[PDB]
């Protein structure tokens, strides 16, 4: 559709991601939604295929080419299964990213290759029960006691919380310094004191494990400090562009899957003597869905090209995320409507798309936060 | 809020419906959604309280006062549990209605009192796998053989399909007459040949049993013809005003429940140093939710007053249904957004409201059909 605008590598990566999604994700997404569980074997396949190392340079064991290819791979994965896309976005951007940005050679050597291959899935632990959008108002603490960082507190909504091998954890080390008193820590998820609760019950992306985690004298070595002491907030904000490009692409992929079901259904479902695709009201909906999907893709790819070249792109990534997420609810709602009563049945799957899409306006910065960011830079 | 505009009876009925919903529906709605099942004991309580006879005159065993009181009772029930509201709307309008409109004295004597008290729940069987919005294109047949109407065919999406004691069933009796060749039948649901399939798996109103029903030489007495032969289509269209007023009120009630959770959450959840109700963006959302809810209520009550006086009100009821259903998705989406990440969790219940609300744009005539009807009468 847009292909002559893509390099051969980008096309190749897009094609491999789609073949994997068509074969391994789309037929099983309904089952995983019902089970609220993603098989470990599927995660391992995303790993083997290089989809969990797309932000890490090849020389360090990853599969980075450019951010356009990542955005393309993410759209295809999301179109197959939204929960896999969540897993993938978080693991790439806020699992690998911070270690790549701020890890020492020893830390990178221990972690990057394994994470990039998906042998070790990463989690990012910043949000707390009382603190989401105001991400700097933290109450989990870390104090250096007996040559160890000892963490105490509680994190909320940890994506990959059960399956993660390592957690990037943000805790207050120097209370009197406020926003400049937070630090980042690498915490093996088998460390005594690292207590993972039951996955939350959610409306959608039900197979993406999302867990509360409690830290009860969670003791790690002194060298598991990530970055400099007090640098925690910078580090927590250092991968917003990749994070938003990824979720924007996830929104795009979910919307697209629902649109593809609706176009198909419309060309086959006859009502009042014609396929319903021929009724003006359906035509109109389909046209609007295509427009919004294409506009979202272009926004995402724009932000991705900027990021590839190391250019400023926070606003552009936040626009993509905002637009893609809000349109995906609309596209998915119309997809349901085009199916009539069948749209509301679990068997027709557009209802799952609608449920999964809705989370994209909330995480990776709420729509309200995206607006603040875009406006503040005008 | 609006109370001085209501009669004392209307207020009394509203108050009793709300007390019942607060006590018996709202605490259990989450459980019934999870079980995809409405207890028989709750249905029987809706019966005892008079909520299942609100369209039938008191002298015939019902509780009819006026349609405003029905609209008020429906909003309160829906605010407690959407699945109960579906059950109630369908039972009142297209269960009792057609027997009241078109039944003989013998048929009314056998059925009305029992249905009005909820001892016998009614189902309405018109839609077929190939025929929804084009409701006159029917293929289930009924042929008078050996002093019996013998029905053969298939109906789709029968609300109350498992729990119904009697079904109003629409079948082709005289093929050569087209739209004027359809007839209506009263079919005890224990009649051999009346084969109820498993409830459908749905995104929401999961506790409202919605079943495919197959008719395999389903044989009933000749006198179970409802109305005159060929009158079936008229009868199927004879309660559209009540049906739409009811679902409009259901949409209204669901939206209102979600709005009430969001206002409450907003006054208690602090973020960036203030209750979030004080942030302009939340204020704006809350204001818009109230406006849409109030406008929907006024549309519903307008249609209800007209119907009470026996005045033409198809357009007005279809406006109410269209507006209330489309706004309810928006109000429920904002309700989720106001809760942030908690909005997506099953425990906070606004996600169930959002799932339940979505069906109101589809059944009781899709939004597209509502628009046709309103436009054709300008
Ligand atoms: C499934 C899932 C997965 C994840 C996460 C959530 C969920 C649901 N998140 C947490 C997520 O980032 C978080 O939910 C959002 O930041 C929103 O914060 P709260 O949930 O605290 O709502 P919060 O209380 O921040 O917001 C409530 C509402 O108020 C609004 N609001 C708040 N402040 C405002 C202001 N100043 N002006 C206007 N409006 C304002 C918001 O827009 C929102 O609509 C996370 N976190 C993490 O650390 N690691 C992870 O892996 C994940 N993953
Ligand atoms: C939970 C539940 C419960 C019930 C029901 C459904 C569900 C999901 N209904 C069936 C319901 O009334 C039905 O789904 C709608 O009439 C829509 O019809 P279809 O599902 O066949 O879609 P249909 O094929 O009619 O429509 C598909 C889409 O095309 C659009 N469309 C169709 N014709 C068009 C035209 N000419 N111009 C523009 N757009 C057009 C529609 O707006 C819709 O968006 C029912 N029925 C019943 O008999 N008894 C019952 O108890 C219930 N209850």
């Amino acid at each position: 559709h847009m292909d002559e605008l893509y390099t051969e590598d980008q096309r190749m990566i897009r094609d491999a991601a789609r073949a994997f999604a068509t074969e391994m994700l789309a037929p099983n997404a309904a089952q995983w939604d019902h089970d609220a569980h993603l098989p470990d074997a599927i995660v391992a396949q995303l790993g083997e295929l290089g989809l969990l190392g797309m932000i890490v340079p090849q020389e360090l064991g990853g599969s980075y080419t450019d951010y356009v290819a990542y955005a393309l791979a993410m759209e295809e994965v999301a179109a197959g299964d939204a929960a896999c896309a969540t897993m993938m976005s978080v693991h790439n951007s806020v699992g690998c990213g911070p270690i790549l940005g701020f890890g020492t050679p020893a830390q990178k050597d221990r972690w990057l290759a394994d994470m990039a291959a998906g042998r070790v899935i990463g989690a990012f632990c910043l949000t707390e029960p009382h603190a989401g959008s105001e991400a700097n108002n933290l109450r989990t603490r870390a104090e250096l006691r007996d040559g160890q960082w000892v963490l105490n507190g509680a994190k909320q909504f940890v994506t990959n919380g059960q399956r993660a091998g390592v957690a990037i954890v943000f805790a207050m080390t120097d209370p009197e310094a406020g926003k400049r008193g937070i630090s980042a820590f690498l915490v093996p998820t088998d460390t005594p004191g690292f207590i993972v609760g039951k996955p939350e019950k959610k409306m959608g992306i039900r197979a993406s494990d999302t867990c509360p985690i409690t830290f009860e004298n969670c003791a790690i070595p002194e060298d598991n400090l990530l970055g400099n002491r007090g640098e925690g907030l910078k580090i927590a904000l250092s991968n917003l562009e990749g994070g938003r490009i990824g979720i924007a692409a996830q929104a795009l992929g979910i919307a697209r899957a629902a649109f593809d079901k609706a176009r198909r259904y419309a060309g086959e479902r006859v009502q009042f003597g014609k396929p319903i695709a021929e009724h003006q009201a359906i035509q109109q909906k389909l046209a609007d869905m295509a427009v919004q999907i294409n506009a979202a893709r272009l926004l995402v790819h724009h932000a991705a090209k900027l990021r590839t070249a190391g250019l400023p792109c926070l606003s552009e990534a936040s626009q993509a995320k905002l637009f893609a997420s809000e349109m995906a609810e609309r596209v998915c709602s119309d997809a349901i409507q085009i199916h009539g009563g069948y749209g509301y049945l679990v068997d027709y799957e557009v209802e799952r798309h609608y449920r999964d899409a809705r989370i994209t306006q909330i995480y990776e910065g709420t729509s309200e936060v995206q607006r603040m960011v875009i406006a503040r830079q005008l």
